[PDB]
Parts: C-alpha cells; sequence; structure tokens
C-alpha cells in the first residue's frame, strides 16, 4: 500500500496553468492532447543546463542506439499458423500492410513496402509481382530462403527502427549539482513519491545526427499478470521471460534547436478512435517517421529548454496503473539539417502495486544494510 | 601504343546509333561536354541487372566507407583563401579532408565551434584573433570523441566487387566485351582495369560530390600499376541496376557550366557538393533507369592522344535515396597518365599470361 498515483488533469487542449518549479521564475504547463495525456513546458531547462547535459554526454561517449541486426527473428509456429496470424482480414492473402504490421519479423530492420517487395523479388516469393502473397505463394516458398536473406542483409542505420546514438547520466548523490537539481525539478513537476522518481532509469541523452530518426513506438509493453519490469527485478541482469519496460511517464527535454526536421510526432494524438487498419496501409504507414511525419495528428517542434511529458498508461480506476495507452504512440522525425539533442527521464512504476511496494521498501533496506 | 579514342559529344542532345549486340540497336545520347558525358538506354537487359544484384548479394556487401578512428598561422593563411583575415564557413568547408571522413556542413562546423567555444560572437566566422585564441588539441579530441551516423559520412553505402576475367560468369565477361566495343579501347586497357563494383544505396544513402581520379604530378603512381599513390580512372561507366522509387539521382553539379569556380561551388549557405541537401540545385541530374548506362571521361585530352589533367567538371555524386533501394554497378577504365608506365605494365602482364 503506497497511496494513489498523481495524474495531472489535462482539462482541455490548450489549457495553460502556472506552476512553480524554481523560486526564480514562473513556468506554464500547456496541455497538448488528452489521448495521450501530453503536456508541454517552455523553458523547463535553462540554456546553460542544456549545454551541460550535452557536454556531460559527449565526455562520457555515445554508442549506437540500436545494433545492426545480423539475423532473422526468433521467439514455435508452423508455417501456416504464421499465415493465419498475419492474415488479419482473413481473405487468404497477405497484403503489404499485414506484413508491415509485424515489424518484429524484421528483427530490428524497419520494413517498408519497397523493402518487402525487394526481398520478395530476391527470394522469388511473389511470382506475379503484385506485392501480395496468396496462400499458395506463401506455402510455395521455403522459409530457409527468407532466413538466408536476413542473415546476409547489409544495410545502414537509416533502415533501422531506431537510428541515433545515446548514453546515460547519473543524477543521485555524487553527481553534478545541476544534474541533481533537474531531478528535483522533475520530482516537483510530476508530484510523485521521491522513492519512485529516485529509483527510475538514469537520464538518457540521445543524439540524432543529420539523417537520424526513430520510427513510432510506445515506451512500455503490455500488462499481463505475469509481465516482469526490469527496474523492479531483483537480478541486475537477466534475459528472463516477460521482461518489459514499465515506464509510467516519459519526460522529454529538447537540448537544442534543430535547424531542420527533428520533430516528435504523435501520429494518433486525440484521434477519435485507434485503428491499426488505418494506421498501417499499403501506401502510407503512419509509424514511418522518415516519410509520414507530415500526416500525423500532432507534432512537437524541438525548442531548446522545452520539456514535454506524457503518461504511457491509462488509469486503472483505483489510483494505480492501467493498460498501456495506445495513443501514446510517438516517434522521432527525420532530421534534415544539423543534429538533434534530447534527453528523457523515464518514471518507472510497476503495474502491480504490491510488487512495486516490495521493491521500494527493500531498496531502502539495502541502503541501511550497505 | 595507339592514341586513346575519345568519343565526340558534338553537342548536347546529339544521339547516334551504335551496335554493341547483334540483337538490337543502342543509342548514345550526349548529356554534356563538360564533362564529356553520354547516356545509353537499355545497355543491360533486365535479366543482367537482376543477375548482377543477385551475384553481389551472395558475395556479401561491405560498408563502403569505414568510420574514422604545421602551425596555426600555417593553417590560417592556407584556409583564408580570400585573404580577408577571417575564416568564413565556406573556407572551412572547402577543405573536407579536415573532417577526416566525416562530411562537414555549416551546422556541424558551428556545432563544433560551440562545443569547444571557438566562436564567442557566434557569427560563424573565425577571426584571426578567434583562430589563435584557439588550441588544436581540443579540436583534435572533439574529433577523437565524435560518433555519428553513416549519413554524416562522405560516402554512405555498401558495396563489393565482381570479377570479369577468364573463368567468370558468362554473362559477366559478355558485359566486359560490350563495354570494350562501346569505349573503342585496347583490350589490354579494359581487361587490366579494376573489377566491376556493385553498390547498394539503402534508403537514406548518399555519396557527396567528388571526382573519380586524383591530380596529375610526375610523382604519382597508379594503384592498378605507396607515396602519393592515387587512382587513375580514364573513364567511368555507370550501370543503373534498378528503378529507384524515390531520389537516388546522379548529380553533376557544374555540368556544362560556363566556368568552374569553387567560390560559387562552396558558399556559406549552399554547398553544391552536398548530395543530401542541394541535388536540386546542380546543373544536371540523371534519373536511374534500370538497364541504362551512363559513362564519362574523368580527364581532359593532352593534345597528343594521351591523358591530360583531371576534368574538374566531372564532379559528381549520388543523391539522397528517399524511397526504397538504389543498386548500381560501375566499371572503371584505368589508364596510366604516363604512357611509358602504361606500356611497360601491360607488356609485362603479357609475360605472366604466356609464362603461365
Ligand atoms: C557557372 O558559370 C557562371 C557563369 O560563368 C559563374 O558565375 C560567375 O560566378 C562568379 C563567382 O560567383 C561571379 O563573380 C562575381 O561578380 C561580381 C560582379 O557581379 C556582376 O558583374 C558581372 C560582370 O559584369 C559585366 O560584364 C558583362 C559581360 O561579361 C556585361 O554583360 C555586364 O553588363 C557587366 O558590364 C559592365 O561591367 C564591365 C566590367 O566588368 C564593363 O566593361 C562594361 O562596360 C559594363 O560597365 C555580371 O556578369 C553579373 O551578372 C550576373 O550575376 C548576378 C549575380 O549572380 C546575377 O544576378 C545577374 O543576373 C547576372 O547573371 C553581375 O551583374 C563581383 O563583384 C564578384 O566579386 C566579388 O566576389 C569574388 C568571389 O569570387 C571576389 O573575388 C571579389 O573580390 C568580390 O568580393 C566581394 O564580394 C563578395 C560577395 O559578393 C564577398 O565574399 C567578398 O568578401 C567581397 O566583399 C565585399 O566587401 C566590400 C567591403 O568590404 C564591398 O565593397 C563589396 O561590395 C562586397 O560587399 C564576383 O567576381 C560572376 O558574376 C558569375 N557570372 C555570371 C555570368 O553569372 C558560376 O560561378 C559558375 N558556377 C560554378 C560552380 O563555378
Ligand atoms: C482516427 O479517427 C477516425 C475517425 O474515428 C478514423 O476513421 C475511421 O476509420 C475507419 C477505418 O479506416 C473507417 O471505417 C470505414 O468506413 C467505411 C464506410 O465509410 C463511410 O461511412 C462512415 C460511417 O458512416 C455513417 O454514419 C455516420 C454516423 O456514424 C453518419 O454521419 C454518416 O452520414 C454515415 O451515414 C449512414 O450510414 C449509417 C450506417 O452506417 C446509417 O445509420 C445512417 O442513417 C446513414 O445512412 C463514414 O464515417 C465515412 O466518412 C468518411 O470518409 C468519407 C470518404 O470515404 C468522407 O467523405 C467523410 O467525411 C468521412 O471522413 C464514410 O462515408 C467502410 O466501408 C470501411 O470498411 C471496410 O474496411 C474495413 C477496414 O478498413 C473493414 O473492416 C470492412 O470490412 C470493409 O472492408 C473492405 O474495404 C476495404 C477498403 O478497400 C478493403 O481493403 C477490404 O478488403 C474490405 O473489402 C471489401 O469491400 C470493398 C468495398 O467496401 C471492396 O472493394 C472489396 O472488393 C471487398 O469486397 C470502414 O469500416 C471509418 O469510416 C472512419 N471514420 C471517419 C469518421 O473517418 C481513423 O481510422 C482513426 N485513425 C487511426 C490511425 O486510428
Ligand atoms: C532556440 O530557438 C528559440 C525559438 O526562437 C529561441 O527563443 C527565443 O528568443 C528568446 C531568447 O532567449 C527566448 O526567450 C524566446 O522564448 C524565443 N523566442 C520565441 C518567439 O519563442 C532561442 O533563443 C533559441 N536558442 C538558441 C540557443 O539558439
Ligand atoms: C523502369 O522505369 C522505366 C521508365 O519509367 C520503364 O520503362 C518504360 O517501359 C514501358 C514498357 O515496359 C514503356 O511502355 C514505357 O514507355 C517506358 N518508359 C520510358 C520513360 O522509357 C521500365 O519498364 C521500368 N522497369 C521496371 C522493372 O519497373
Ligand atoms: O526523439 C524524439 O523526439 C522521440 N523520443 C523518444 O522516442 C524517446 O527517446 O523516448
Ligand atoms: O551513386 C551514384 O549515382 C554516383 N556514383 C559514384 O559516384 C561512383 O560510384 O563512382
Ligand atoms: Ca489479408
Ligand atoms: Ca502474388
Ligand atoms: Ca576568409
Ligand atoms: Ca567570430
Ligand atoms: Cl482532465
Ligand atoms: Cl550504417
Ligand atoms: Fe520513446
Ligand atoms: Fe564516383
Amino acid at each position: 500500500t503506497l497511496g494513489p498515483l498523481t495524474r495531472l488533469e489535462g482539462i482541455k487542449v490548450g489549457h495553460e496553468r502556472k506552476v512553480q518549479l524554481v523560486t526564480d521564475r514562473d513556468h506554464f504547463i500547456r496541455t497538448l492532447s488528452l489521448k495521450p495525456l501530453l503536456f508541454e513546458i517552455p523553458g523547463f531547462l535553462t540554456d546553460e543546463e542544456c549545454r551541460l547535459i550535452i557536454h556531460l554526454a559527449q565526455m562520457k561517449g555515445l554508442q549506437r542506439s540500436q545494433i545492426l541486426p545480423t539475423e532473422e527473428y526468433e521467439e514455435q509456429v508452423s508455417q501456416l499458423d504464421l499465415f493465419r496470424l498475419l492474415d488479419q482480414n482473413r481473405d487468404g492473402h497477405l497484403q503489404l500492410r499485414e506484413v508491415l504490421a509485424q515489424t518484429r519479423l524484421g528483427n530490428g530492420w524497419w520494413m517498408t513496402p519497397e523493402s518487402i517487395q525487394e526481398m520478395y523479388a530476391a527470394i522469388k516469393a511473389d511470382p506475379d509481382g503484385d506485392g501480395v502473397l496468396s496462400l499458395q505463394e506463401f506455402s510455395n516458398m521455403d522459409l530457409r530462403d527468407f532466413h538466408k536473406y536476413m542473415r546476409s542483409h547489409k544495410a545502414e542505420s537509416s533502415e533501422l527502427v531506431r537510428n541515433s546514438h545515446h548514453t546515460w547520466l547519473y543524477q543521485g548523490e555524487g553527481a553534478h549539482h545541476i544534474m541533481r537539481a533537474i531531478r528535483q525539478r522533475v520530482l516537483r513537476l510530476t508530484r510523485l513519491s521521491p522513492e519512485i522518481v529516485e529509483l527510475s532509469e538514469p537520464l538518457q541523452v540521445v543524439r540524432y545526427g543529420e539523417g537520424g530518426h526513430y520510427h513510432a513506438h510506445v515506451d512500455s509493453g503490455p500488462v499481463y499478470p505475469e509481465t516482469i519490469c526490469s527496474h523492479t527485478k531483483l537480478v541486475a541482469n537477466e534475459s528472463v521471460p516477460f521482461e518489459t519496460s514499465c515506464r509510467y511517464m516519459t519526460v522529454l527535454f529538447y537540448l537544442n534547436n534543430v535547424t531542420g526536421g527533428g520533430e516528435t510526432v504523435f501520429p494518433v494524438a486525440d484521434n477519435r478512435t485507434y485503428d491499426e487498419m488505418s494506421l498501417i496501409q499499403d501506401d502510407v504507414d503512419l509509424r514511418d517517421t522518415r516519410r509520414h511525419c507530415d500526416k500525423g495528428n500532432l507534432r512537437v517542434k524541438p525548442q531548446q529548454g522545452t520539456a514535454v511529458f506524457w503518461y504511457n498508461y491509462l488509469p486503472d480506476g483505483q489510483g494505480w496503473v492501467g493498460d498501456v495507452d495506445d495513443y501514446s504512440l510517438h516517434g522521432g522525425c527525420l532530421v534534415t539539417r544539423g543534429t538533434k539533442w534530447i534527453a528523457n527521464n523515464w518514471i518507472n512504476v510497476d503495474p502491480s502495486r504490491a510488487r512495486q511496494a516490495l521493491f521500494q521498501q527493500e531498496m531502502a533496506r539495502l541502503a541501511r544494510e550497505g
């Protein structure tokens, strides 16, 4: 028993409220959407603090955000059971949008209509070349040929799901006083318990170079009664079943002005319904943030010092964490000129209140013991 | 040996019939005279483009460019090309070798200035004051620590090589013979030049504008024949292996331009060598068409039938691919600018054929 989780009311799109986060000046929280519940705070960071974060990130050294895949995907399905899973509309034919909807099949590579049809042509999977695999065409191909194509596929990071470099910065005791003042500022903003905030993932600093992108995704995975949160798991490192990120909130800081592109897109923000049938189509995949940013419902233009933040889950009706909010779908749009620097604070809450409770009060046990 | 046959462009748009296979007719169309640039539609069948792609895929492609690992007043006056006591952005951009494999942009230079705080006033210009209040260590370690994407490199693609000599696939050397009849050159020169290069440009790939051969000095050595070793490619023959859904043109930024002037080529706001940003501003673009071959001369004549200086107008690059993939193959014809070296080289190679 920890008490109800604070969830800020969006009230309506465009609602601005004064908030006091620093004694010096006033800040203003603007509601950008309700689905997902998404806010914006101009000037959350000073120009000096942005430049400090970048420099601390550069001094540590960045690494490729996503490893270049070397293989096909692995997870027990017979070939036809895979067909039945892919054929959403059950017409005996795999349309491009149905293949596109299973991006995990790319095993890290981002699939496009062109990349799919180029693979079809290489392994001769589509004899009549219409972009559709009928049941006969699907059953007529040896999946070993598909595997061999994935094993030898050589492509650039612009063909990945995630195309950026990043690192992490500590914010607890023993860190630069500015890095710790920022954590206290996030704590004062989200009005969550100090335990929750100071136990979440360290600050991630991301550099998008000219040409970088991050196709649209959600920050936290589904909630089953057996899913396991990495932040709450006793073992420092594992490759367990059901491991997932349990990020209650995402706080995103724009560390610089971007000369061209680089927006954050929420493709279905405040859309009346959420329908993957129109999200992913043969001609337009709204998750592609290299091609179709301009068609998403809402974009946030990077502005130095601005923080945007949003909840990744719905409420559950009792003050804790509900299902994931499908509308929190978001990506990093293609950077056309210059580099884009951002930082994100993820607030971790286990969807099981009892499991989170055992993680907090024992993380305090070890501070006393150690 | 005999004088190198150099085809006559006549005028832009001039089209002449040529017979390279006995099946059909080909047509050589002049695209420009500076550089001397031709286009032949349907040079390759749709089946041979599919075979070249299929062959390269099996061999496996490698990343085309690997990511990188005197005084200051010697350096300042060497870059201050207009001698105005300032380093304009265009003057830093003019020396891409300083990027050491990274492509420099106005935004990347100004990003680096602010990192090491070289520009207090932030106007983008490095005064002599600002440039000596500098210290080259910091700049060196900025390049030390710089990690960036392949889209920030000069060359952003993957490639491999396919052999065309004896024992190779019968379709392959049939292309080599077709190239020979097209160029009207000595079988010694063609069959002793580099193997065919197959390049894959992924979506988001590019190759910034460059020339295919280094300058001519009495002390340069051709790799096909290490102090100042450079590539001596007399001709470049480029094959388009697929239709490209978006972008991926070959740009010749200064084709048939009245003069060649790097002051207008590289400016503070527009670098015409940048094939990610400014392809639409170049003089001439070739749209990839499956089967089409384009070819051009990288050197000027010398007036005596051999190889002159580099043709600056041959500057060219691969434009950003916006949708899909772009596959091309290119044949490089190597000729030694010193005819004496080229003569001894192919006559000696004749030894190891009849000796073997
Ligand atoms: C592809 O091919 C094209 C064509 O070949 C080529 O373009 C040429 O590029 C050059 C480089 O960019 C251009 O060079 C300019 O020219 C300006 C002057 O501009 C004009 O005059 C041209 C010549 O005019 C005459 O002759 C014609 C016949 O040839 C005739 O028809 C005309 O009527 C005109 O006639 C008169 O003058 C004659 C004497 O010249 C006389 O005999 C006659 O009786 C009559 O009185 C003219 O052709 C131009 O017209 C074109 O261009 C403009 C602008 O592009 C168009 O709008 C227009 O429609 C025309 O198409 C134009 O009218 C020079 O001032 C300039 O020199 C500056 O820059 C160079 C850099 O190269 C420096 O070396 C030089 O020192 C000087 O520097 C200053 O200025 C620059 C910024 O401009 C700064 O960077 C410097 O720091 C310096 O700064 C200054 O600071 C001072 C104070 O501190 C201050 O005092 C200064 O004002 C300034 O602020 C340079 O030479 C050339 O014009 C282009 N030619 C054409 C035809 O376009 C491309 O470059 C090629 N592409 C590539 C990639 O190579
Ligand atoms: C963000 O939010 C958006 C809004 O919520 C959301 O958009 C919604 O998207 C879905 C899915 O993309 C759309 O669903 C489609 O609707 C089509 C019908 O289109 C018309 O009708 C609807 C509903 O209309 C009535 O009701 C309202 C009130 O509710 C009234 O105001 C209207 O006047 C209208 O009135 C009458 O009808 C009522 C009964 O329905 C009566 O009660 C009443 O009295 C009236 O008589 C309208 O809203 C539509 O308007 C929109 O579009 C038109 C232009 O098209 C605009 O002018 C207009 O302004 C609106 O913007 C429209 O008029 C269905 O046909 C369609 O069904 C097919 O596809 C789905 C999946 O996509 C399948 O489940 C389904 O089985 C159908 O399958 C076929 O067709 C596809 C298409 O090719 C095939 O690929 C497929 O294989 C299948 O094939 C078969 O049929 C084909 C022909 O049908 C044939 O060619 C084949 O050969 C094969 O045989 C689908 O249900 C929905 O309309 C959108 N709503 C709106 C408001 O836009 C969006 O998705 C959200 N975004 C994201 C990312 O989630
Ligand atoms: C980044 O861009 C913003 C947007 O223009 C700049 O903000 C402007 O000017 C003052 C200067 O601090 C700010 O208080 C305003 O909020 C901004 N103007 C508007 C209209 O919003 C900001 O200065 C830029 N930062 C850098 C480092 O270039
Ligand atoms: C690649 O594109 C070219 C040009 O769009 C296609 O060529 C045309 O070929 C058809 C016959 O198949 C002619 O009817 C058109 O007139 C041609 N157009 C031009 C501009 O020459 C070519 O078929 C395409 N190849 C592939 C494999 O898609
Ligand atoms: O880079 C952007 O604008 C989008 N950011 C993210 O998806 C993230 O790192 O959580
Ligand atoms: O990609 C293109 O069209 C340009 N190609 C080249 O510059 C080359 O490989 O020599
Ligand atoms: Ca189907
Ligand atoms: Ca088919
Ligand atoms: Ca200068
Ligand atoms: Ca300055
Ligand atoms: Cl509300
Ligand atoms: Cl890469
Ligand atoms: Fe994200
Ligand atoms: Fe080239």
